[PDB]
């Protein structure tokens, strides 16, 4: 059973507080810690904050701890539950808040549970982490996935212009995984000697994800940023492109916003129509396979349209926050092809598992995710590798809260040994 | 005994490659991991590098790395020795190097065995890693440091001119260490609204260690921003200034040059004398208690000159390089009053231990260091609490190869629970506490 529950505050890796937990049982102590998003879709589970302004600047989450360590805690203590049960475990902490979007505990403090328990559930069966995930899954090839690398940043929170939030680098021809994070990282370090040529050493320092930031505005230029640098660390013909629109962040009364961060003015302004059209050019004019929330998170009607005339990966996350209820939605309108799986958009383990499954069951592809503020934990590099999806982004090459999870897939790989196996050009469709 | 050592490579904050270790014992597996330094002092430890241009350019570490698995690892299993008999491990390690400097294996093959070894021995001792450094080091106040956060990086660590490395911001006024925590946050994420309204939102990057990289060129300002974020965060009492100037870094021909990033000009370049007095000023104009490396590391004239003349604490870092050796040099000539300890610079645990008790018998201060290049290992963590130095650099507050050491110091204060002491205005001098 569960002997004993200790959750606290820990600073993530924008300095923000976050919920951390340990979880003890016969065979010790398990630790997980929950990640938080900036721009984070309406429809995700709450993350419950303080609010006390005086304090994080009213980030704080003493109230998420408190309902660990006096309410969920105690409840699943006596309830004398096996930690190999995640479902019902899971179930119980959704009963227990008794609301559908978490708002009663926060998902941060419902997950942040969850994950331990998880952690815990895989020692109970003496598997390691992401073996566990594969049984909870019903999985057996446990593929290592591509890495997604954020590598030059735009967006909401992004000091400069540039509208589109991540442009990232999949070394889709790398040998294994291994060989995957040296590509990347070659790239990446090439990328910003580029980038300090064309634009001066300010423009190299890094933003939340360890991507560059240089002062651009056209989502043209950063995709011929990242296209030299690919040349000229000599893998045009191993690596590709995905992006993060993030389009959500730039909607604004039914048109799109390219200039945002701008003060105000609705004269630029332009259509799904028209943004879909850039699309294509892009696809048309630089290795993009993949492109993540191209259209605000209600706009469906965009996003089928766009999705029903192109052949690359279309990526749901502000779209679908791991939500089954969601999914089974854009599923029925074709919305997109490719789920991004967000733990903390769902709030817990077994919630994201389900909609791992039903995205695959649908025919999509599955993306893991970190969020972009993220801590030294790293169970989503099972998560990955235990879904068997094939994909992941979690951030640059850069920043250890990114690197963490990437050298844990090494340990991974290297644990698999012989049998070890690397999704490359099947990212998309690992299940080949 | 051990039973088994697996190395590999892994990526550092930066992205580059380094060591990891994998230590087997009856109790389990210990693994840790070596930091990498960006303004490496000339006088350090050999970190050994594989120099392959078709390999992450030349960074790969794979020969230290294969020293580890088929010369150190059998090497130790065969001695039959306890994990925790550090001194024993760690000299049985020396001697099979043989060289002065570490150059037959490297710094980073030796220390991450060092680490791993050092976790392992915890376990087998049944004490969590603070106690048994502790036990090594002979104490038994586990008292929690002042953290001094990097908030604003210049120097090599960061895209700008600025031309000094490091502007810290220490909770000398704090209640505790986790409410040292919070007001570095707190002064960080307003000094991010400063440097924002003032320089704007592209003055918002980061540099390598977690710092806001505006794009400045003057030390003053730099130092001008920190204090204008400390007082509106409300913490003007309660938080001090600290400066790593790495003067290493810019010293050209017996000269300094502040605008060293800049295409060459040798006529902007100023004297150690020049530099001395601008010193001078900062300490004036702003709660400026500490300064590493003002001067060049062979530039012991000007270290001896401008410590006899200030009342604040000057740390040794690349004077010093956490060597006995170099120590004995500075405490003799009165160099400095304070080691930088990094166990990479010099690269053994023991050895680490041995150069901190010597400073701490001669009197001086002991402030202990991540690298600019970190990876999510907390070993510096429990390091600093076991050596109760009283002082600890490890990042801003941001980016988790810097997180993972401040949570795991909080975690530390947390499991002390009643007993546990903070540092705070005696950061220079725990023992008094
Ligand atoms: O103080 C320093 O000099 C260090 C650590 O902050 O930087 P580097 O690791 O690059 O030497
Ligand atoms: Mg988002
Ligand atoms: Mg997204
Ligand atoms: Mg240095
Ligand atoms: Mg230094």
């Amino acid at each position: 059973s569960i002997e004993k529950i200790w959750a606290r505050e820990i600073l993530d890796s924008r300095g923000n507080p976050t919920v951390e937990v340990d979880l003890y049982t016969a065979k010790g102590l398990f630790r997980a810690a929950v990640p938080s998003g900036a721009s984070t879709g309406i429809y995700e589970a709450l993350e419950l904050r303080d609010g006390d302004k005086q304090r994080y600047l009213g980030k704080g989450v003493l109230k998420a701890v408190d309902h660990i360590n006096s309410t969920i805690a105690p409840a699943l203590i006596s309830s004398g539950l096996s930690v190999v049960e995640q479902e019902k475990l899971d179930n119980l902490m959704l009963e227990l808040d008794g609301t559908e979007n978490k708002s009663k505990f926060g998902a941060n403090a419902i997950l942040g549970v969850s994950l331990a328990v998880c952690k815990a559930g895989a020692a109970e069966r003496e598997l390691p982490l992401y073996r566990h995930i594969a049984q909870l899954a019903g999985n057996s090839d446990l593929i290592l996935p591509v890495p997604a690398f954020n590598v030059i940043n735009g967006g909401s929170h992004a000091g400069n212009k540039l509208a589109m939030q991540e442009f990232m680098i999949l070394p889709v021809g790398a040998e294994s995984f291994r060989d995957a994070m040296r590509l990347g990282a070659e790239v990446y370090h090439t990328l910003k000697g580029v980038i300090k040529d064309k634009y001066g050493k300010d423009a190299t320092n890094v933003g939340d994800e360890g991507g560059f930031a240089p002062n651009i505005l056209e989502n043209s230029e950063a995709l011929e940023l990242v296209k030299e640098a690919i040349d000229k660390a000599g893998y045009t013909e191993k690596i590709v492109i995905g992006m993060d629109v993030a389009a959500s962040e730039f909607y604004r009364d039914g048109k799109y916003d390219l200039d945002f961060k701008s003060p105000t003015d609705p004269s630029r302004y332009i259509t799904g129509d028209q943004l879909g059209a850039l699309y294509q050019d892009f696809v048309r004019d630089y290795p993009v396979v993949s492109i993540e929330d191209p259209f605000d998170q209600d706009d469906w009607a965009a996003w089928s349209k766009f999705t029903a005339n192109v052949g690359i990966q279309i990526v749901g996350d502000d779209l679908t926050v791991t939500n089954p209820k969601r999914i089974e939605r854009a599923v029925e309108e074709k919305a997109c092809n490719c789920l991004l799986l967000k733990v903390n958009q769902i709030g817990s383990v077994t919630e994201a598992i389900q909609a791992c499954k039903l995205a695959q069951e649908n025919g999509w592809g599955v993306m893991v995710s970190h969020r972009s503020g993220e801590t030294e934990d790293t169970f989503i590099a099972d998560l990955v590798v235990g879904l068997c999806t094939g994909q992941i982004k979690t951030g640059a090459p850069c920043r250890s809260e990114r690197l963490a999870k990437y050298n844990q897939l090494m340990r991974i790989e290297e644990e698999l040994g012989d049998e070890a196996r690397f999704a490359g050009h099947n990212f998309r469709n690992p299940s080949v």
